[PDB]
């Protein structure tokens, strides 16, 4: 009947702030869809295959990363900066740790571990 599409390179690879768009659901098999039932329609169900996909999965379930390079410049006095994150996915993607190297003097305020 049907079992995968693919666009598993193109999507995870593809220029999105988030990856692994719709990857779950491809453990997540199942599948019902043979069978047909005659609300006095007509009737025609043909072929009922797999094939190409959004192709615009663009951008989903996974961490953001809006900096990616900062031009401090010449810095002499307290400056403060935004660092933000979003998380897509339906369940939290907790960070392992944050491995300060040559980062002494940097702090974030108001946040747990």
């Amino acid at each position: 009947e049907g079992i995968v599409a693919g666009i598993t390179p193109n999507i995870d690879a593809l220029e999105l702030n988030q990856d692994i768009s719709l990857a779950a659901v491809a453990a997540s098999t199942w599948g019902g869809a043979y069978g047909a039932h005659q609300p006095v329609e007509v009737i025609h169900s043909t072929y009922q295959a797999v094939h190409q996909s959004a192709l615009e999965e663009n951008y989903y379930n996974r961490l953001w990363l809006i900096p990616t390079a900062m031009e401090l410049g010449n810095v002499v006095s307290t400056q403060i900066r935004p660092a933000s994150v979003w998380n897509a996915y339906f369940s939290p993607r907790t960070l392992t740790a944050i491995d300060r190297e040559a980062a002494d003097g940097i702090t974030l305020s108001g946040q747990a571990s």
